[PDB]
């Protein structure tokens, strides 16, 4: 039948889809949410065997174990054990698009165990088996009797199992196909596995069972009473004894409770359910969920016999909460959201696309810890756990089904066909069917990138009309068509429109005011985290808060997609697209997160943290004003502490208690402030503090900051009077100045200084050159490759115009002595086949004091591509283990992402001023610096700089940060300006015209000496 | 303007003048300049300003230098933004190229005195026997910055001997948004902190 080639079949004797149950035979039990007997794990040490296609699957499998399988752990990717490659395709298909065919050649995965179940459990009611999740599709039999076939990768698989098992030991074998007709609604841009990667269980239900449950939660004009409405229904034998009570629970104190008999109103004219029964408790001053406090409360749901017997318990966590759009905004308990949100696959360096508890707590906790407040599931429904931890951690969930066929041409070719509707439907209604009774979810998605089909309004319709407590919204074909409430475009610019044909994305300022728009505008995707990123990050934030209908979005993404290969010695390194023999691969456009595989934090981390604060400040005289963006709860947990610096130098500090409600303001005036010993720039910095732990932070957790610029002082006062005085020493090939233990050396032809001492020591290993280049960034290169150039990339407008092959002309070099110094003149022009891209005019005033005063002047040629930087770089001889510095930081920060960064002193061992991107680039860099310290070297003035082991060469030369190998020395690159990083996407030119060398002439001064 | 530093040095083919001034006001320095005048054998003096500005004085209406020419000449010929009247946040009609008018017409006859007459962008400035060279801003006429701010209508303006120069490296939005609030947008307000400009005056 090769039912993996027939969208028309995507299942085969599998059970209706409910939400989760555990049936308690224990009502306390249910109460607790604690573990049920009849609900058993089959995870574990499993039997498996690799096969090139089914049809080399023995017959002997079925009924025997195959004695060259091996003892594998389930769940599991095969890929992630080695019997097979992973792969990693952004786009195209990982199989030939003839749908709805596979491959012949298609990876089988046969996985088999023996298990135990008891008599208790067959002699009386259903065991069936559940399969969380199996990768693409799949064939079950249960003591080589054939049960049933399942399809969506993403969506549990359940089938009874009642007629099959026998008390004692039973046979398991599923054989799981790779490739499947399934497979083109999974064309999503991550790595492509395969294999049963989420739990299997076995769960017992009695003959007569609930069969499904229904949670809603409505309320009055001020949300100070509610309803709870339950829909039960059960299968089995009706019976007038049989009855279904549900209680409401708020800890250990019942809230409410009701019982009734089955048998709903009348529907029809045929009557009403006889099978279902909708009981409603009144609940007075409700505690409400949101992300701020996500209170719960327990509905248990009792089936049971009048007499008191109870059959069966199931359960849910209940959070009372209203999300509904009115007048263009998005409400959640009658107010406006301000979304924090990102992406988030579900991915482990090791494991895989198997999730645990452990990973899935960790990563919510880095982000609630980093102002996140929602999270979207890009692009399926999550392993159920998820949902269980953003109710009870607080996180806004958008449930997305798991369909999308960005390789189709054109995109909707599959959405829009009728006979793909069936395939499509499933993978949206079992999703409703099994997420519906989770507060956290406030938004149904019906995909990604998969244009916009007819299929995909039906769906949207149907969704509405099942369950009303929340909107559907929904990015293809132009992210404001008719099958979205939601105006969500992916990665619409703030101000500059993208009026890309049919499907253009406008800025989103101009996109909420189109003719006739009046919905709520928030990207289900924004702000491209692929390596140096996140410029312009707090350009959106901006729009966010200034536009009520911008209401936030949802950044892509989360976590690096890169996996852990091992090198000839064991030591493991991070791989990425290719690297497996996977071909066609899209490389390392699989690693676009804020954090490393490992949960390490990205830079940019730290400005999605700073721009997503909950408390805006405002400085006025001496007094802060604090506004509380919070929607439900008052600053119970905060104080804040202020702190007045000098040029890093503390002056005085303080705290005082937050006590501000939300939407509210505190007015907080500083005392007397007392006139700084000497010179200098006054600083302020603010701090929110939370005084005591939560369940997702430590105490002294610091959730906000801001500075403010105070008294400056200008220094007036002019130096001692030098001692000695530099004497020079003009030679056919040099210029020496000397000034006791200090010596300089000019190399007259080249026009540099290639050298200086420091008593005996040679100070470095190459000259003092003008540098106008940088090792590419992610953003600067886009989808150009060495087979496919893009002529519109920063990366090749570079290359084309000569700026890394630019060599300097010497157009002038002369030597003057003063009164207290020498003065040495350079001048120099870049020219790349008869064009002179830059010249660098300077001068090197060397005084008594030992100081060495760089004054740059450049000219860049206004029609070359505007330059990456303008500065200057060395390889210094010293290694030292500090880098002290006064400026922006202490993280890495550039141009257009340096808002989160604060300017004061900074210490830090020479390593963390390197990031180590999974794809080498420039990094980093500092900005706004007044003074830098390494070594014995000291310079001052007004710069932005990066230093490192690595030079800028080895930098854009390799591929893989862990084949990077420190160079002699340490290499240092002063900017006296830097180009913005950019992000808005990563695949065409991002950098804003603000964040552009463009001014044609820069100016710029530095001040060498020892520490 | 309170002096810290005159210093004068011989160069192989020239004299450099290094100075430095502050300009301070109930002992708060707002402004701070340093200049090195070069003059070569060529007659050419090049003159490099890096002014600072305290970042907590209201950020200043122009950065630039100004004078007294004993001269009055009839033509103002300069290559930059022209021929009419321009501001930073007021020159996208202005066109970059040669333009030659009378004096008078380097001053806008606006019937409440103020600030006029400026041009950006010019890369050349030639009156009389002058010319001055570099990436500056600059208004020229009759009447000095203090009269118009001391006169309060045009017809009281009286031709003062010889013609005032205001050369800016770096010059203020005007704005206009509304005449009753600050106006001027913050890319247009001269706050970087420190700013540098530089000419080179000579005769021909
Ligand atoms: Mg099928
Ligand atoms: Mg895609
Ligand atoms: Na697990
Ligand atoms: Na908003
Ligand atoms: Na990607
Ligand atoms: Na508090
Ligand atoms: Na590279
Ligand atoms: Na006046």
């Amino acid at each position: 039948r090769r039912d993996w080639e027939n969208p028309g079949v995507t299942q085969l004797n599998r059970l209706a889809a409910h939400p989760p149950f555990a049936s308690w035979r224990n009502s306390e039990e249910a109460r607790t949410d604690r573990p049920s007997q009849q609900l058993r794990s089959l995870n574990g040490e499993w039997r498996f065997a690799w096969f090139p296609a089914p049809e080399a699957v023995p017959e002997s499998w079925l009924e025997c174990d195959l004695p060259e399988a091996d003892t594998v752990v389930v769940p599991s990717n095969w890929q992630m054990h080695g019997y097979d490659a992973p792969i990693y395709t952004n786009v195209t298909y990982p199989i030939t698009v003839n749908p709805p065919f596979v491959p012949t050649e298609n990876p089988t995965g046969c996985y088999s165990l023996t298990f135990n179940v008891d008599e208790s459990w067959l002699q009386e009611g259903q065991t069936r088996i559940i399969f969380d999740g199996v990768n693409s599709a799949f064939h079950l039999w249960c003591n080589g009797r054939w049960v049933g076939y399942g399809q969506d990768s993403r969506l549990p698989s359940e089938f009874d199992l009642s007629a099959f098992l026998r008390a004692g030991e039973n046979r398991l074998a599923v054989m799981v196909l790779r490739w499947s007709d399934g497979s083109y609604l999974e064309d999503q841009d991550m790595w492509r596995m395969s294999g049963i990667f989420r739990d299997v269980s076995l769960l017992h239900k009695p003959t007569t069972q609930i069969s499904d449950f229904h949670v809603a939660t409505r309320f009055n004009d001020d949300f100070s009473r509610a309803v709870l409405e339950a829909e039960v229904q059960m299968c089995g034998e009706l019976r007038d004894y049989l009855r279904v009570t549900v209680s409401l629970w708020q800890g250990e104190t019942q809230v409410a409770s009701g019982t009734a008999p089955f048998g709903g109103e009348i529907i029809d004219e045929r009557g009403g359910y006889a099978d279902r029964v909708t009981l409603r408790l009144n609940v007075e001053n409700p505690k409400l969920w949101s992300a701020e406090i996500p209170n719960l409360y327990r509905a248990v749901v009792e089936l049971h016999t009048a007499d008191g017997t109870l059959i069966e318990a199931e359960a849910c966590d209940v959070g009372f909460r209203e999300v509904r759009i009115e007048n263009g905004l998005l409400l959640l308990n009658g107010k406006p959201l301000l979304i924090r949100g990102v992406n988030r696959h579900e991915h482990h360096p090791l494991h895989g696309q198997v999730m645990d508890e452990q990973t899935m707590v960790q990563d919510i906790l880095l982000m609630k810890q980093n102002n996140f407040n929602a999270v979207r599931c890009s692009h399926y429904p999550n392993h159920p756990l998820w949902y269980t931890l953003c109710d009870r951690y607080g996180l806004y969930v958008v449930d997305e089904a798991n369909i999308e066929t960005h390789g189709m041409v054109p995109m909707n070719r599959l959405t829009d066909d009728p006979r793909w509707l069936p395939a499509m439907s499933e993978r949206v209604t079992r999703m409703v069917q099994r997420d519906r009774n989770h507060p956290s979810v406030i938004i149904w998605s019906l995909g990604n990138e998969s244009g916009h089909g007819a299929n995909h309004d039906a769906l949207y319709r149907w969704i509405k009309s099942v369950d009303p407590s929340r909107p559907v919204q929904y990015e293809g074909g132009g992210a404001d068509t008719t099958a979205t409430d939601i105006i969500c475009p992916m990665y619409a610019r703030v101000d500059e429109d993208q009026p890309f044909p049919a499907v253009p994305k406008w800025s989103i300022k101009k996109w909420l005011s189109l003719p006739g728009e009046t919905r709520p505008l928030i990207l289900c995707e924004y702000a491209h985290a692929m390596g140096n990123s996140l410029g312009g990050f707090a350009k959106y934030w901006q729009a966010f808060r200034q536009y009520p209908r911008l209401q936030g979005g949802f950044v892509w993404d989360w976590v690096d997609q890169s996996l852990i290969k091992y090198d000839e010695n064991g030591n493991p390194w991070s791989a990425y697209g290719g690297d497996f023999g996977d071909t066609p691969n899209d490389a390392q456009f699989c690693m676009n997160g804020l954090v490393f595989a490992d949960r390490t934090p990205h830079p940019a981390l730290t400005e999605a943290k700073h721009q997503q604060q909950f408390f805006q400040f405002r400085l006025s005289g001496q007094t802060i004003e604090v506004t509380s963006e919070y929607l439900f709860r008052h600053s119970d947990n905060e104080l804040l502490h202020w702190m007045v610096a000098l040029d890093g130098k503390p002056l005085a500090s303080g705290e005082v208690p937050l006590d501000v409600a939300p939407q509210g303001k505190q007015l907080i005036e500083l005392p007397e402030l007392p006139q700084p010993e000497s010179a200098g720039q006054l600083w302020l910095t603010v701090r929110v503090v939370q005084p005591n732990a939560t369940a997702w932070s430590e105490a002294g957790h610091i959730s906000a900051w801001q500075q403010w610029r105070l008294a400056e002082n200008l220094s007036v006062t002019l130096p001692a009077a030098s001692h000695a005085i530099p004497h020079l020493t003009t030679s056919e090939m040099d210029f020496c100045i000397e000034l006791g233990n200090k010596r300089w050396q000019f190399n007259r032809q080249s026009g540099f200084l290639s050298q200086m001492w420091i008593g005996d020591k040679k100070q470095l290993l190459t000259p003092l050159r003008d540098q106008f280049t940088r090792a590419p960034l992610d953003n600067d290169i886009g989808v150009s490759e060495a087979t496919r150039i893009d002529p519109n990339a920063w990366v090749e407008r570079w290359k084309a115009a000569g700026h890394y092959q630019a060599e300097a002309a010497l157009l002038q070099c002369t030597a003057d002595t003063l009164a207290d110094a020498v003065l040495i003149t350079t001048a120099h022009a870049w020219q790349h086949q008869g064009k002179t891209l830059f010249i660098s005019r300077k001068t090197y005033r060397i005084d008594g004091s030992g100081q060495m005063a760089i004054t740059v002047d450049v000219e860049v040629a206004s029609d070359t591509p505007h330059p990456a930087r303008i500065g200057l770089n060395c390889q210094l001889a010293q290694v030292a283990e500090r880098v002290n510095w006064l400026g922006l930081g202490p993280q890495e920060n550039y141009p257009d992402r340096l808002t989160a960064a604060c300017f004061d002193r900074w210490d830090l061992p020479l390593s963390d001023m390197y990031t180590p991107y999974v794809f080498p680039s420039e990094n980093g860099l500092r900005c706004g610096t007044r003074e830098l310290n390494y070594g014995p070297h000291q310079w001052r003035g007004d710069f932005q700089f990066n230093i490192s082991r690595y030079s800028q060469q080895q930098l854009m030369e390799t591929s893989h940060r862990h084949l990077l190998h420190a160079e002699e020395g340490t290499w240092l690159n002063i900017d006296g300006f830097h180009m913005g990083i950019g992000g808005d996407d990563s695949w065409s030119p991002s950098v804003s015209a603000e964040f552009q060398l463009s001014a044609g002439r820069y100016h710029y001064q530095l001040v060498w000496c020892q520490k």
